């Protein structure tokens, strides 16, 4: 009956939802354009619907689960959540519609945000130290983090192996086994009257000062975000990639990040957090204007390794100075960093791919990447303000 039991279930929830969310990159598209070739742009543009979708869901639903678990309690929802995340993968596994993947991927939202919320909540709950709680909740979100380097090898992998439907089926037998983990973990269901301070994050996204940090995050994360769609039919057409390498094109992005947030999570604190975040925004301006140099698979690990190595340097300063912010001039509560980022980051793969897909139907994939690094390096000097608060 251990609380580390109960920090696995939870850990590998949120890695599971990163990873689901993560394999359908590289698929779906393959799905539209083989569908197609047996209105050329209108797939391209609702596969970035598609994607963005799950944000809008999550952005919705965050604060009505939210309520949920502050009403009726914390074991019920994670459940609720779980078998919308099966529910997901099976539409994943078995259906084909495209509206049906919408579906699909709307539903899953509800379930991940529902996850990313109350399992948060229990592992902040158990564990009463708060400096405890704390480290937890950095290996919990580093298992997080890791779940999205898993993913796109694996999928792409999966894909071209066997077929269209065996990852989702792995996936979902990892949805199983981590139900039947849950299930045991927990024989009782409480209440669980759980009292929380009544300061709500409005407050904090209403301060100018975190909400610079919060549109760093976002714009550094729309970098990626803009890049998921795009990349595989910039592949398929005049590329000739052979339609597995997609995930060996995504993989360097993620070993990046981990390495990068690994070596300079102890290194960022000592030199400083802004000049930080503004030499990782520059990184990300130069990485994402030099992806359209690369002209093969092998020249593309360079650009995606210095995206995913930038973003996890802007990842790494800014992710501990929303809690400084918000212990030195808001409300000392523990939970509203995570909230704060998760806007954030849904923010981000709201307008990221929607926006990707609007420019890409009548501008080119070079000046995309070309502006939004314009966009990168503008962002970059309105990091200095952050200095001195
Ligand atoms: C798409 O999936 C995500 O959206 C997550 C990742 C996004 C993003 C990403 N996508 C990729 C896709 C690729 O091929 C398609 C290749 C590389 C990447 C990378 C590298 C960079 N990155 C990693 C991932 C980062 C995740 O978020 C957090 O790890 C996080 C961390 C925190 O502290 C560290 C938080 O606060 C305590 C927090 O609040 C909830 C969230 C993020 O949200 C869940």
């Amino acid at each position: 009956r251990s609380r580390k039991l109960i920090l696995f279930i939870v850990f590998l929830a949120l890695l599971l939802d990163n990873m689901l969310l993560t394999v359908v990159v590289p698929i779906i598209p393959s799905y539209l354009y083989s569908i197609k070739h047996e209105d050329l742009l209108n797939e391209n543009v609702q596969v970035g619907l598609l994607f963005a979708s799950k944000a809008t869901v999550q952005l919705i639903t965050n604060p009505f689960i939210g309520l949920l678990t502050n009403r009726i309690g914390y074991p019920i929802p994670i459940f609720a959540g779980f078998c919308i995340m099966f529910v997901s993968t099976i539409m994943f596994a078995f259906s084909s519609s495209y509206a049906f993947l919408l579906i699909a991927r709307s539903l899953q939202g509800i379930g991940s945000s529902c996850s990313s919320v109350a399992g948060m909540g229990m592992l902040a709950s158990v564990y009463t130290d708060d400096e405890e709680r704390g480290n937890v909740m950095g290996i919990a979100l580093g298992g997080l983090a890791m779940g999205v380097l898993v993913g796109p090898p694996f999928g792409s992998v999966l894909y071209e192996f066997v077929g269209k439907t065996a990852p989702f089926l792995v996936l979902a037998a990892l949805v199983l086994l981590d139900g039947a983990i849950q299930l045991f973990v927990l024989q009782p269901s409480r209440v669980q009257p759980e009292s929380q301070k009544g300061t709500p994050l409005t407050t904090l996204l209403k301060d100018p000062y975190i909400l610079i940090a919060a549109g760093s995050i976002c714009f550094a994360n729309m970098g990626i975000a803009m890049l998921e769609p795009a990349l595989p039919i910039w592949m398929m057409e005049t590329m000739c990639s052979r339609k597995w390498q997609l995930g060996v094109a995504f993989l360097p992005a993620s070993i990046s990040y981990l390495i990068g947030t690994n070596i300079f999570g102890i290194l960022a604190h000592k030199m400083g957090r802004w000049l930080c975040a503004l030499l990782g925004m520059i990184i990300v301006g130069v990485s994402i204007l030099c992806i359209p140099f690369a002209k093969n698979i092998y020249g593309l690990i360079a650009p995606n390794f210095g995206v995913g190595f930038a973003i996890g340097m802007v990842d790494s300063s800014m992710m501990p100075i929303m809690g400084y912010l918000v212990d030195l001039r808001h409300v000392s509560v523990y939970g509203s960093v995570c909230a704060i980022a998760d806007v954030a980051f849904c923010m981000g793969y709201a307008i990221g791919p929607s926006a990707g897909g609007a420019i890409a139907k009548a501008i080119g994939f070079p000046w995309l990447m070309t502006i939004i690094g314009i966009i990168d390096i503008l962002f970059a000097p309105l990091c200095f303000f952050l200095r001195s608060p």
